[PDB]
C-alpha cells in the first residue's frame, strides 16, 4: 500500500496508520509541517493545517531567527522523497522538529502526502511516538479568534489611527492621506478621477489629460509602440496610441493606477514565492473584467470600473510596506510560512488592520468611484451586501478561481454555487474562461513588466 519512503519514516511506530482517501472526516483533524531554517541551520514546525504559524513566537521561544526554507531546498527535499508535499513525519528528513501544542489536544491526527487525494490517518499515541523527541511550544494560533474587520467601515478611522499611533512615529492628522504624509493628488490625476466616475463625453478628453503629464505621455506611446502591441505598426501621436493601439479605459485605467502609485514607495521586502505587485494587479484587473463581462445584461457591471477595481485591489500593499515597514516585513515572513492564511488574517493579527482598510480609506478621501473604494475594502467579506457589493464580490471570487489554478496570490477557498447563483454566473462558463486566462500567463507577466519598467 504506501510509498517505500513513507514507511520507512514510520518505522515500527505507528501500528494504528490507516492509509485511506482524504475526506469529509475533519479538515479539522490535518497537520502541516513547515521547513524553516537560519543561519543556525535547518528545522521543521509541525501544526494544525488550519492553524496560522506565529514565527516571531517560535522565534523568540527558541531564540532563533527562522523563516521559510529557501525555495530550492524544499524543492531538493520533496523531489528525494517523491512527494508532492512532506507529511507531518519528522524522519523523512531527520532535521530537529518542533510541535505545537495545539496538535497534542487531538485524539487522531491525519496527514497530507501532497497530491494523491490520499492521507494518512493515526491514533494521537502513535503522533507522539513518532515526535517522542520534538519539544512542545505555543506557536501556532486559532484563526477564529483573530477578528479580520471584514463588516463594520465606521471602525475604521479609528482602528487605523490607533495602528499609526502605536506602530509608527507619524502624528495622527484630521485626514489619513495626511497623517501618512503622502504628496497631494497631482492636477493629472484629479483630472482623471473626474473623467473616470464621469460618462459626458469624449476619448479627445483622455487625450488632453495625457497631454498634460508629459511623463504619461511618454509612458503611453512607450506601451502602444513596444514589442507586446508592436503588431500595431508606426505610433503616430498620444491620439494614435489611445484611440488605436490601446483603448480609452484601458489608458484611463492604467494612467490611474500609476498615478495613485507615484505617491508610494517600492516595498522593501516581499513574500518569497508570492506574484509581484503589477503581476497581482494586472491579473485581477483582467479576471475581474472577464467576470464583469460574463454577468446577464440587466445586471451586468461597468467593465471599466471591474477592471480599475482588479488593478487596485491591492494597492494597501504599497501603503502597508511603506507606512509600516517593519511589520510589513513580518507579514511577508508570515505569507511565506502560512500561505493557505490570507493576509487579512496576518494583518489583523500583527496590526489590527489590514491592507484593504488602509487603501480603501485612502481611496475615498481622495474621491474615487465608490465602486472601486468599496470593492477594495470588501473584496475578502464574500458576504458583504452593501452597495456596490459586486465589485467587492467579482474581486472574491476572481481570487478564488486564480489561486486555485496555481497563480501565486496567496490563500484562495473554493468559489461556492451561491456566489455563481448570486452573480447570475454559470460554473462550467466560468471555469473555461478562467483556464484559459491562466494560460495567458506570459502575455498577464509582459503586461506586468511595462508597468513595472
Amino acid at each position: 500500500e504506501l510509498p517505500v519512503v513513507v514507511q520507512q519514516a514510520l518505522g515500527d511506530n505507528a501500528p494504528g496508520v490507516s492509509f485511506r482517501s482524504v475526506s469529509q472526516i475533519d479538515t479539522g483533524h490535518l497537520l502541516r509541517m513547515v521547513l524553516l531554517s537560519d543561519d543556525q541551520g535547518n528545522l521543521q514546525a509541525i501544526c494544525r493545517r488550519n492553524d496560522m504559524l506565529d514565527l516571531e513566537a517560535l522565534n523568540k521561544r527558541l531564540g532563533r531567527d527562522l523563516r521559510m526554507m529557501q525555495r530550492r531546498e524544499q524543492v531538493r527535499v520533496r523531489q528525494k522523497a517523491g512527494l508532492q508535499e512532506l507529511p507531518a513525519l519528522p524522519s523523512l528528513t531527520g532535521w530537529p522538529t518542533v510541535v505545537d501544542r495545539r496538535v497534542d489536544e487531538l485524539e487522531a491526527v491525519a496527514l497530507e502526502l501532497g497530491e494523491q487525494d490520499l492521507g494518512l490517518m493515526m491514533p494521537a499515541e502513535d503522533f507522539r511516538q513518532l515526535t517522542a523527541k520534538a519539544a512542545r511550544h505555543d506557536f501556532a494560533v486559532d484563526t477564529a479568534n483573530i477578528s479580520v474587520n471584514l463588516d463594520n467601515h465606521a471602525a475604521d478611522r479609528d482602528q487605523l489611527h490607533s495602528a499609526i499611533k502605536r506602530f509608527t512615529g507619524l502624528r495622527i492628522q484630521q485626514r489619513l492621506e495626511d497623517t501618512l504624509e503622502l504628496p497631494p493628488l497631482p492636477e493629472t490625476a484629479q483630472r482623471i478621477i473626474h473623467l473616470r466616475v464621469n460618462p459626458n463625453a469624449v476619448m479627445g478628453d483622455l487625450v488632453d489629460v495625457v497631454e498634460s503629464d508629459p511623463s504619461l505621455a511618454a509612458q503611453v506611446v512607450s506601451w502602444a509602440s513596444s514589442s507586446f502591441y508592436a503588431a500595431a505598426g508606426r505610433v503616430h501621436s498620444v491620439h494614435d496610441a489611445v484611440s488605436r493601439v490601446l483603448g480609452f479605459d484601458l489608458v484611463m485605467n492604467l494612467a490611474m493606477g500609476l498615478a495613485l502609485g507615484r505617491a508610494l514607495k517600492h516595498p522593501q521586502d516581499h513574500p518569497d514565492g508570492y506574484v509581484d505587485y503589477w503581476q497581482q494587479a494586472i491579473w485581477q484587473a483582467q479576471s475581474a473584467g472577464i467576470l464583469a463581462s460574463m454577468m446577464p445584461r440587466g445586471q451586468r457591471p461597468l467593465f471599466g470600473l471591474a477592471y480599475l477595481a482588479g488593478l487596485l485591489h491591492n494597492f494597501g500593499h504599497l501603503v502597508l510596506a511603506q507606512v509600516f515597514p517593519p511589520h510589513f516585513k513580518l507579514v511577508c515572513r508570515s505569507l511565506e510560512v502560512s500561505p493557505h492564511i490570507d493576509s487579512s488574517v496576518i494583518e489583523h493579527y500583527l496590526l489590527g488592520i489590514t491592507r484593504e482598510q488602509i487603501a480603501a480609506q485612502l481611496m475615498e478621501n481622495w474621491g474615487m468611484p465608490d465602486e472601486v473604494t468599496l470593492a477594495i475594502r470588501y473584496q475578502k467579506n464574500p458576504a458583504y451586501d452593501g452597495p456596490h457589493n459586486v465589485y467587492a464580490r467579482l474581486l472574491w471570487l476572481g481570487r478564488q478561481l486564480l489561486t486555485e489554478r496555481g497563480v501565486a496570490l496567496g490563500a484562495g477557498e473554493s468559489a461556492t454555487q451561491a456566489v455563481y447563483d448570486e452573480l447570475g454566473l454559470d460554473r462550467e462558463l466560468v471555469q473555461e474562461q478562467f483556464d484559459e486566462l491562466v494560460r495567458r500567463k506570459d502575455s498577464i507577466m509582459a503586461m506586468a513588466g511595462m508597468m513595472s519598467q
